[PDB]
């Protein structure tokens, strides 16, 4: 009977490749905010990639009116929240705009209380 059986060939081995390249810092070259340059090095090797910053620098139009306020009246205990109506004066933006605004924010009368605060001491004996 012959039941020998043996097979190999695949030592282990250390390696060394870079898939986390160690990419530094993003820092805007050009003004003040936009497309960042970042160092860095793995394997052998040293090279610098470009990249964006979040920046509020990508607006253009929108509503385009101008409106007039004035005040808030005084607070209502009906709804807890005053309406304001405002005035504008240029329209422009698709056609026209609202002739009126019809805003509403909750505002108490007087006697500013907490919302609740919390108060807990701490009593212990030693023995």
């Amino acid at each position: 009977g012959s039941m020998k059986k043996k097979e190999k060939g695949k030592e282990p081995k250390a390696d060394a490749e870079c898939s986390e390249w160690q990419y530094g810092k993003c820092v805007p070259n050009s003004g003040d905010c936009g497309n960042g340059i970042r160092e860095a090095t793995c394997n052998e090797q040293t090279k610098k990639t470009k990249c964006k910053v979040p920046c509020n620098w990508k607006k253009d139009f929108g509503a385009d009116c101008k409106y007039k306020f004035g005040r808030w009246a005084e607070c209502d205990t009906t709804t807890g929240t005053r309406s304001r109506s405002g005035t504008l004066k240029k329209a422009l933006f698709n056609a026209e705009c609202q002739t009126t605004i019809k805003v509403s924010k909750p505002c108490t009368p007087k006697t500013p209380k907490p919302k609740g605060g919390e108060k807990k001491k701490g009593k212990g004996k030693e023995n």
